[PDB]
């Protein structure tokens, strides 16, 4: 009932926004899910580097990095879309402050030194994913690259299923002992860039953490959140979108309305 009207209010705001929309939403306390598409192929974009800065925190707490360690890149050509790390060229950046500069701007300088230097790159990357039981989830590429979004393009995509169940797993399971998860929440919690997708369904007095990805063409854009209703158990609630031409701009409204009708099909 709920299941299956949700489909067709998500079918019907597909077609009012000519793309694809994809959705999967956990209520954690009831169990109830909602999934629409929630097996298809949809692109990452930055939307990856909520994992990327939780398997930095992973290596942290099997303590073969140290989250103060400072990390230099001051030669570093730059990459397009680096808020944080073009700030600190001059002086670096702790190895935790890069991680949570990917997450929370999702800085494209902070993702790529990472994954160069910490993280065994994208296939190191795939890798992790892998290992807390994410079989759809794959990194191909590196910055900027794995941005583009071509139509059928398998590269740099998961499922939203997929990513729902990973964020959970590492949100709220027991990937991450009980501190270094508490630090994974606060920087989901801080997130800046989801203002207009998830954020705006909920109610103001529900607490969010996030992650957006915006690939800038083909108007492939999503949000992945963890959301703490105040007198209930977490949601997690995971968008993912794509359209048909290159110039087709994302549409943040679009995430947002989606959010709504999975938030209703679980509640
Ligand atoms: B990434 O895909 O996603 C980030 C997501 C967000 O909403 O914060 C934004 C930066 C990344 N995308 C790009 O680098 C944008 C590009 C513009 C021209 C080529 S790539």
């Amino acid at each position: 009932n709920k299941s299956d009207a949700a489909a067709k209010q998500i079918k019907k705001l597909e077609e009012d926004f000519d793309g694809r929309i994809g959705v999967f939403a956990i209520d954690t306390g009831s169990g109830n899910t909602f999934g629409y598409r929630s097996d298809e192929r949809f692109p990452l974009c930055s939307s990856f580097k909520g994992f990327l800065a939780a398997a930095v925190l992973e290596r942290v707490q099997q303590k073969k990095l140290d989250i103060n360690q400072k990390v230099k890149y001051e030669s570093r050509d730059l990459e397009y879309h680096s808020p944080i790390t073009t700030k600190y060229k001059g002086s670096g950046m702790t190895l935790g402050d890069m991680a949570s500069a990917a997450l929370q701007y999702s800085d494209n300088g902070a993702t790529n030194i990472i994954m160069e230097r910490f993280l065994g790159g994208p296939e190191g990357m795939t890798k992790f994913m892998r290992s807390i039981g994410d079989n759809e989830f794959r990194l191909d590429r590196w910055e900027l690259e794995l941005n583009t979004a071509i139509p059928g393009d398998k590269r740099d995509t998961s499922t939203p299923k997929a990513v729902a169940n990973s964020l959970n797993k590492l949100a709220l399971g027991n990937v991450l002992n009980a501190k270094v998860k508490a630090i994974y929440q606060n920087w989901l919690k801080g997130n800046t860039t989801g203002d207009a997708r998830i954020r705006a369904s909920v109610p103001a007095d529900w607490v969010v953490g996030d992650k957006t990805g915006s690939c800038g063409a083909y108007g492939t854009a999503n949000d992945y959140a963890v959301i703490w209703p105040k007198n209930r158990a977490p949601l997690i609630v995971s968008i993912y979108t794509t359209r048909k031409s290159k110039d087709d701009k994302h549409s943040d409204k679009t995430i947002a309305e989606a959010s709504r009708i999975a938030i209703q099909a679980i509640d």
